[PDB]
């Protein structure tokens, strides 16, 4: 089961910003609100922004930004890359103890999918290897973020600024620096070749073996190397000794080595699935960290 | 592709869940207004069950045997009365975080959150389908037991799933927030059979509507059928029913489309009887059944 972190926290951070005709979502830590830059700009300035030179002629009441009912008011803004930062004169109670992290390719976190301030959906997504990841997202949900919770610690990696034309999305880290090669202005902006997380579907494999699925393994074994070639063939992302080190947990419950698992996962891949589902899937899903699937074992 | 499940926010459920110790065993409860909600079986040891008489269980405890906690602040049991498979401890402390709300017992087919919980800590959310049989397909451990299933309409919270146990296939079964299970299962630690499992014909019929929305649409045909009719053919394919209500709830779709909801019955007919082709329908040979028409309209129109 794909398992979203429990949101509350940062539901309690979501407020709404709006500068002329341009509405979306803030994050209010301490008396700090963040958003996507792009507020900033009208339908005349989308297609090249010059957004210092759009900044320097705005002032504090061309921002207004709604916590529920309240207004806040905006006593100064700065830019950091791609995010606004606009101060407020109050405080957020109910921030929580937070960091900013950019997250590595591969790791998943969850996303509060928010429109008009408003949270309204919450799942689990990857940062697909060509830096995109796959939303759903729609208008009005620009500034909604991604997150990690490790104890009461809520770790930001992402806010939503984009979508691609082929339906994928682009963002940034809270500091304002895009994943991937994309640039917020209004064009139309492919990304790399995606390639699948292999070290992913090998952990979600293990996972179909941990509740007693395994037509799919084999007798046969594979050397790192091999395995790789056969997975760069398919667009599979190379698996390194690393990879191999993390999927240790599963290799040792399911008594499964890793290389031996890698030897399955190459079937698959050469024969198809022929019919068969793994996890009620037909395709092979690679959005489960190694983590992810332990601590839902646990 | 296009469509993931997706959970409500939940925080205003966070803010009602916490735990509940009879002796060792401890358990979830859901903490609204003054009144503490949680699954009945938090009463029983081992020795008691294969079959606890609940009834006499419950006479031997008194107010001062519960120990119901938020974090680690104990709430103050001053009543305690049974309705069904569930236990509501009257407490001395109105949860100030309690939402608007209501209870719910939802249809097979119907979506909702479950907020996984342990101790009464949240350790995770995702969505599931009531399937037929009356069975979830959860993601539940030991200690999970009164975990809660919701859906959120405007600020209003409906529970409609409090969660009891496993059943030896490894699908979950439960009870509505008024303690009457969902299904023919009773809690006690024995192997019961869950019904053989259907496909949930009105969310497949969901998403072929998705799919038409989305540009989808080859698989449409120039006839209709009688509800009667496509009825019969379903149950064949191993197809539930559709009913009344069904063809109700899909009825925004249908208008949203033109589509009338009996000329979709007939395309889906066709499906099952000639198959796919070889042909995909948004990106794959497999129909959904676990998308309901109110989580198309979400996914598609926001
Ligand atoms: C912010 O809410 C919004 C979110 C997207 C709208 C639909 N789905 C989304 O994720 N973001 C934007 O509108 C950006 C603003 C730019 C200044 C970065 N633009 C955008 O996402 O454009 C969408 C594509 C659609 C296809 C296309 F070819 F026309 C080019 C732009
Ligand atoms: C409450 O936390 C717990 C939840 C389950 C533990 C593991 N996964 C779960 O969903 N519920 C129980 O332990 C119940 C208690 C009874 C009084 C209802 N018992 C239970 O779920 O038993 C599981 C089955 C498994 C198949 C079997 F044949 F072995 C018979 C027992």
């Amino acid at each position: 089961r794909k398992m979203a972190f429990p949101s509350g926290k940062v539901e309690g951070c979501m407020v709404q910003v709006t500068c002329g005709t341009t509405t979306l979502n803030g994050l209010w830590l301490d008396d700090v609100v963040y958003c996507p830059r792009h507020v900033i700009c009208t339908s005349e300035d989308m297609l090249n922004p010059n957004y210092e030179d759009l900044l320097i002629r705005k002032s504090n009441h061309n921002f207004l930004v709604q916590a529920g009912n309240v207004q806040l008011r905006v006593i100064g803004h700065s830019m950091q890359n791609c995010v606004l930062k606009l101060k407020v004169d109050t405080a957020n109670p109910k921030t929580p103890k937070y960091k900013f992290v950019r997250i590595q390719p591969g790791q998943t976190f969850s996303v509060l999918a928010c429109y008009n301030g408003s949270p309204s959906g919450v799942y689990q997504c990857a940062m697909r290897p060509n830096f995109t990841i796959k939303g759903s997202f729609l208008n009005g949900s620009c500034g909604s973020v991604g997150f990690n919770i490790d104890y009461d610690c809520v770790s930001f990696c992402y806010m939503h600024h984009m979508e691609l034309p082929t339906g994928v999305h682009a963002g940034t880290d809270l500091e304002g620096n895009f994943y991937g090669p994309f640039v917020d202005r209004q064009t139309a902006q492919a990304a790399g070749t995606d390639t699948t997380i292999t070290v992913n579907v090998l952990a979600w494999l293990y996972a179909a073996v941990i509740n007693g699925d395994r037509w799919f393994l084999n007798r046969f074994t594979t050397t790192l190397n091999d395995f790789n070639l056969v997975a760069m063939k398919y667009n599979y992302e190379p698996l390194t000794q690393d990879h191999v080190d993390i999927l240790g947990p599963l290799s040792a419950q399911t008594g499964i080595a890793v290389l031996d698992m890698c030897a399955s996962l190459k079937e698959l891949l050469q024969n198809g699935m022929n019919g068969r589902t793994i996890l009620g899937s037909a395709l092979l899903e690679d959005e489960f960290t190694p983590f992810d699937v332990v601590r839902q074992c646990s």
